[PDB]
């Protein structure tokens, strides 16, 4: 997250590391949001190598122990069907992770809330990106999770020709853009939270920026609308 500040450790508790076996360590790659004890919702493009994967549940510092980690293997990977590497573009970003345990619940490790199928939010509504990814275009990791107020931008202006253009589809939330602040890699499928009847719900799951950097002016953060696949998020967990 370029221009945030640093979260509460209580506050984002559906919020996970996706993180993978590098060496003898452990290296995050991506965000995630914890939707069941014992499924995750993230990127498609964050599992597209096919590495060894864990999620961590109750995660504050990367480098450092906050005595309430949980650490749990990925036992199934489901992507969208639809999802094509070469074209993230096209849309379809979006990957269940199915756990080898299920997670224990507490004040740092609760569910996500996902919106109403269908939901699109209206022009500037009020958002919060978390993640522990670059600082800066070009910089490092965050060792603590960090948040940006990122206002939503609806498709008609970020699909116009001064923002984004073609590239960004309906199913999509474009969100930010003001050159300040935005996502940036390693943020890539955690969650854009949202306040809608008084309750936050994860509305984007991170999915790209600008390849000329991360805040880029009229460049705003892209994320998958999640509110496009609740029938397939649902299908998914109900079977497997
Ligand atoms: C035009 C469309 C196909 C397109 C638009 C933007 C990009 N972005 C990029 O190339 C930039 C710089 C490196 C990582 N990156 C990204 O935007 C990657 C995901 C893109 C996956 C591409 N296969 N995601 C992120 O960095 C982020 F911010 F979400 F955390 C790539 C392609
Ligand atoms: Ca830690």
């Amino acid at each position: 997250v370029v221009g945030g500040t640093e979260a509460q450790r209580n506050s984002w508790p559906s919020q996970i590391s996706l993180q993978y076996r590098s060496g003898s360590s452990w290296a995050h790659t991506c965000g995630g949001t914890l939707i069941r004890q014992n499924w995750v919702m993230t990127a498609a493009h964050c599992v597209d190598r096919e590495l060894t994967f864990r999620v961590v549940v109750g995660e504050h510092n990367l480098n450092q122990n906050n005595g309430t980690e949980q650490y749990v293997g990925v036992q199934k990977i489901v992507v969208h069907p639809y999802w094509n590497t070469d074209d993230v573009a096209a849309g379809y970003d979006i990957a269940l992770l199915r756990l080898a345990q299920s997670v224990t619940l507490n004040s740092y490790v609760q569910l996500g809330v996902l919106p109403r199928a269908g939901t699109i939010l209206a022009n500037n509504s009020p958002c919060y990106i978390t993640g522990w990814g670059l600082t800066r275009t070009n910089g490092q990791l965050a060792q603590t999770l960090q948040q940006a107020y990122l206002p939503t931008v609806d498709y008609a202006i970020c699909s116009s020709s001064s923002y984004w253009g073609s590239t960004v589809k309906n199913s999509m939330v474009c969100a930010g853009g003001d050159g300040v602040r935005s996502g940036c890699q390693g943020d890539s499928g955690g969650p854009l939270h949202c306040l809608v009847n008084g309750q936050y719900a994860v509305h984007g799951v991170t999915s790209f920026v600008s390849r000329l950097g991360c805040n880029v002016t009229r460049k705003p953060t892209v994320f998958t609308r999640v509110s496009a696949y609740i029938s397939w998020i649902n299908n998914v967990i109900a079977s497997n």
